[PDB]
């Protein structure tokens, strides 16, 4: 009886129609559409008056709903200080353009304004994404950066995103920033500071994803409570620690699935997230949106895990007392 | 009856002579000389054939020995991919030069070479320092970097450091890299990979500092065991966690002393480092160098903390059995 | 398998026939009959010669048995020092009477005596209940109470219960006291002390419910072992802690289901009770009674939770070798 | 260093002068005066114009200061719903009167107003105390009380204490409620609710005593941060858990020092209170008052424990830095 | 999926045909055959040229395969310093003989050489077993044993086993020693020392059973990584601690199922083995053998537990990406 | 609880007089005399009527007392089923005889009887010892041993020790069996069972030593409580765990001091024994005997560790309340 959604980003190698068939076979109520692959093309949603109708027709055909779209990939390029080949690999060529860092940040900003406009054409009220950060690479604090440098990072985020959020407001759409490493908000305390930076304006809320709370030792339940009025979307993504004295909290620059990582992504129920408290708290905060599933586990096949993760997560979804 | 030594880096605002006076009053047996302030000037050591004697005479005046010198500040600039104002603030103007990233890296490598030469002049066999890292900023792994980018980070370390280490070998001096965040080896597993990158050559060993093993959940005692042949120096630096669910393992880009940080440096005995096991393991490993103390605690005055830390650490220094 | 029963107290808003019908559909083998609502009326059981048979006939129609009845509500008012509107709300008007504290305590005692009589008529050998406590409200120990005041509390328990227990003995019925906050025995050590107050007499045994062991940090398995000869009934009631630094062990006088509580009642399998060890220990102590379920979870619907709790609990119920 | 005072409550069997001799011997800087024994007699303070200077003269003689007086015993009787022999034993006979509950509560309120007036005469700006509670005995919630009964106990607190606190305001004194079992505020959440019942008026603040935080599992550091603006006084009282599966968190109505209790009061440093974190946070919040020591340990002699407790507590009292 | 196998040892009171029927009903893919009961008789396998084919026919009849046989009972007698009625109870009379310690030890060695030969005839590449130990009884270290006495025990292992393992090499069969108490290798460190004793020769590998890693506080996952090139077989046996301050890690010489043991054997999923990490690690080390189940739980019936244990374990068996 | 003694067993390489001088310089009040070395010779104490006065004179000379003598080495050979080179190393040649197992057991019994007689001559009322065990070697339970074999081991203990204990009773002396691996009572539950075996007769009590409780995860405090009527003596010996996933609870047959052991003996205050609770409980159960120190730490020199261990342990010795 909550609505459950599959995040489409891990499936962007597949045509949308195949993802629709799969998600239906898996039992999902809907899709959280990634703004990449052929899933939701923001440029086409704006150029072609038919395009948004093709999206509904396709989803409707499989009995699927959509309450949100996601543009992590472009949002990352808005504030990142170091714009390089990793960005080139995740951006459309039209956003990359000549590869000039400031050029890319401006083009990414323009594209996020277009994402809100496309969301509203689609008729959804929430865009999930990332912001990037001018300051993330300073996280270790050696060599020391002055406080004015850290503050300028938050001011930079405000200066680039305030104009983006103006368009969000004009379109009647919300941004759900996913608190996550690499971002201006990645912590409980950085989320405070990032919210302060944009005057707590209602356009800028949060995509809650509990996975990165695990290795940082953040209480996801207390985060849900303290930021209750800014919980705009939920993605269930599971993480498992294996800290044996050798493996470390940072993962050692090692690929997903390498067992020498102190932590890794695993299918729901196979990890450490306290789903019991998380679900009870979404009710306590009267979170009314979809519950999305971002499926990732390097030791599993997605065809087996994605439906199993839905089953495991639903054991925590209860009818309220009547 | 192990020799205890005070690391001079947190004291570089002071003339060496004043540091010698305090270290003597505090009970230390010697100084670990920072290659900054007026403590150990690597250029003067090489240009002025009288300079090395001035160091011995000053040290001897206060009953102090020296078995090691340290150049974390220049070492950092050898491999760092992002060279900026933070490096400008820690470098002599003659190393910074024009500020060009690669130029600074080249001048920094040259200076570390001169550091080995200066060490040989002083008669000490170990240089403590940092390496920097071309890939540290990629730690979070979003946006993704291909495995090849990571591999080139370790190869970059090898290509910059092999020639510096060749000079160490020629001078009869060892490098003690301090495993620490923002370095090519910051971890148990990245230590293994960095040693491999230089073929386990004996010139490249390790400065053991347990402070950053705390937030990363690394066992300092197993590290000591597995890398026992490359433990070239020891710096006792203490760290305390305070992980209440809001504070996080990353520290939130928050200044030392801020109580919202998930962990902080504190004076020895006031944190979480397992000194009992560490000291027992140094004996098991037959570590026969000095035990140095790097004093740091933003909640305390150094003039009170430095002598107390020495007393707290000596409670773990026991006579071996006959 | 073991026989599993549903406690009827949380369903006293419903006519017994609807509870029978639900318990059958949920897969329960029987009912633990609350002595309130229309479930089990002690006075009718003794006055109307046909009443007990009406209970049998209803339960039998639904494929259900009964091994135990419960009178927590009346038992509470036997020893409580502070008799007030809370007791009024849980008592029938005949027991409340004029509302005079001593008179209530005495009428409540008479009614527990009658509960044992009613149980014997029904053919069950256990009555679950509460005792109340003259000293519960002294639990915090500021302002200090002298030790003589504490001792008088246990002696008050013995003085009021010994005559009730004489009647249980006459009727050949056991009393299964629910070790629970607000009772003379709420703890491992207060259980020892209460048992001694009554000379370890076999009439006064224990209803084991692990839920309140959770927040008090009591080992339910050791309690099972050390009190093995006096474990007379079991109610599986689950509780979950959420102790985040702000939420506290006492629950801050907050209603059930408030997330600011340090612990709360949740449905079986969703909390902290060590069911694996509890169930293995029930076999080791040769507990041969029913396994009852008292269903509570302010975050859930009883229609969904009651049958799920049954299923979750049956995963810990093993065939003997 | 900070100033440390001895709380006089556990010494009220002794004449004040004797306590001054002992506190001076133990190394304390001052006394938190209990409003009982012959330590601080509130009625004499107001009746006898020379009484208050007799207090200063006596304290001055021993080089002791006073920053606070304490009336736990009387304050308890203001809101308590059950008034009985426990109150008779802690109250002056002039307040107990005939022992009729409402008369006791009325008399106790009038005496707490007098305590504020006597504070102002003595020249101290803080009174520590208790409030008692109309609803504490409801803590277990069987047999159930309606939610309106709970709300009424908080309103009873406000109605009885608002007129007391008006006198505090008029006299220029503040009240430091000790969060503690048996009081309207005994928990983190009940403190919030109690502060809100009196509209967060600055007359009503808090005496911080970490000992009852231990068995309740309350984070005392987070408490200090969240109520930083209402920490009016600090009392260090230590507590040790021994929760072996048999002993329980409630203490089983067992006397202090009985080993079957799940927790007990012990001398500072023999228990579980995180003093390292507590003292650091006191600086972080800029608590500038005295650090008082309430000495209690049924397994020890006070003559030994009191000076030792001071010594262990001073180990956490750091000079700044400068 | 992986192939799952039932170890036949706890089932040796039953004829092999009954065991096959049950394992098929339970859902197993195969049998790990115990070299006792009528399950796999090494002497008959060798003397009777058609015995092996009766093993195959019987297994094929129930759709079962066999990748491994086990001879823990005879293996134990090879190195054991104290040979007594515990050994007489687990040996064929022909191996026990006169009961002279050295006599049994030599006869046991000869019989393990024959087990390797019987395995080769059957067509399996792995024998699971035990070694015994000349120094096990010295584990507590009071009264003190000289370090030379301890080296001698490992040398005794190498001297008795090297010749056995030459037969394994001749026959194209591996020995999977089960790291387990009372064995020369029972720990992480003792395994290192025993592999060194035989110069890490590839004939001597390991049977991985995580059960005894639990009470000894050994990381089964790190053991798998560090000994990855020598994990020759896997037996899923589950273990549960209950260390309440009275119960101790040694089990107090108390029988299986006694609630006063610090740890006990329990059915898969009921105890403490980190199956999630174990299974992921089996894939990371490219373990390609069967996953066997040794079923043991004194609190439970095997007819209920063996199929359930299979179901619980398979929830950790996931397809590769 | 406050006379402290030094156990002399680890000092038996030295003349008694030299142990006395050291124990006195260390600050010990007395000695727990081992029945080996030249410290206390059981046969001479019975044969020579001046021998016992020589002991008193030597201890008086150094201001030392004695309340107890120990014969671990001989006691272990009464019940041990496997009598070999290990017993030969710890036994006097007159007890070892020809080494035939049953004769050794029989002679060790006769010698323990004489140890009671000699305790009485010295004027002490307690002998500390071991019993050995016919069943210790069966602890791992593979190959299986029938339950009747286990029962026989406890009957064997009763059969051999009952007659020993009758001699203790005749002399007015008690036996304090040290619960310890390799004994018939090594556990909480095997202690119950051994006590039952001898009908809870008062001659057979217990020497409490917490060190072996650590690795077995036994609560030393609950033990003291449940066996309170049989705590005849206390030896404070400390132990420390290091269980990193590779080291095991059993210690891998590795010598003391090897870092690959899962636990080891360390000097008091350097391990895991809960001294705070241990000392409080000795006082709760009214233990009035001495507190002996058995000093052992392969990582330390006994000349520094023995006085230090006493200083640490004394920090838990509190004056009772007045």
């Amino acid at each position: 009886p909550r609505n459950f959604t599959l995040f489409t980003g891990q499936w962007a190698d597949l045509p949308l129609e195949e993802v629709c068939r799969l998600a239906r076979d898996f039992g999902y109520d809907g899709l959280e559409l990634a703004c990449w692959g052929d899933h939701f093309e923001v440029d086409k949603a704006l150029a072609d008056p038919s395009y948004v109708d093709s999206r509904h027709q396709l989803l409707d055909k499989y009995g699927l709903k959509c309450w949100a779209i996601s543009n992590h990939l472009v949002g990352q390029a808005v504030c990142d200080a170091i714009i390089d080949e990793r960005h080139e690999a995740i951006l459309p060529a039209r956003i990359w353009g000549d590869g000039d860092a400031e050029g890319v940040r401006q083009r990414a900003a323009a594209e996020i304004k277009d994402t809100a406009r496309a969301a509203a054409r689609l008729g959804v009220d929430t865009v999930i994404g990332f912001t990037g950060s001018a300051i993330w690479h300073l996280v270790a604090m050696f060599p020391p950066a002055p406080e004015s440098m850290i503050e300028r990072g938050y001011q930079d985020f405000a200066d680039r995103w305030n104009p983006i959020l103006d368009v969000f407001d004009a379109e009647g759409v919300r941004f759900a920033h996913e608190v996550h490493p690499s971002e201006i908000a990645y912590d409980y305390w950085t989320t405070h500071r990032a919210l302060e930076a944009v005057g707590h304006r209602p356009a800028f809320g949060l995509n809650f994803d509990p996975s990165h709370f695990v290795w940082q030792d953040l209480d996801p339940v207390g985060f849900l409570w303290d930021f209750r009025d800014r919980i705009y979307h939920v993605d269930c993504k599971e993480a498992r620690k294996r800290l044996d004295g050798r493996n470390g909290r940072l993962g050692s620059h090692l690929p997903w699935g390498d067992p020498r990582r102190g932590w890794d992504f695993v299918s729901a129920g196979h990890g450490d997230v306290p789903w019991e408290d998380v679900f009870r708290m979404l009710r306590s905060i009267d979170y009314q949106g979809p519950v999305s599933v971002e499926w990732e586990d390097a030791g599993m096949d997605r065809l087996q895990g994605a439906p199993e993760a839905l089953t495991r997560l639903k054991a925590f979804d209860f009818e309220p007392p009547s």
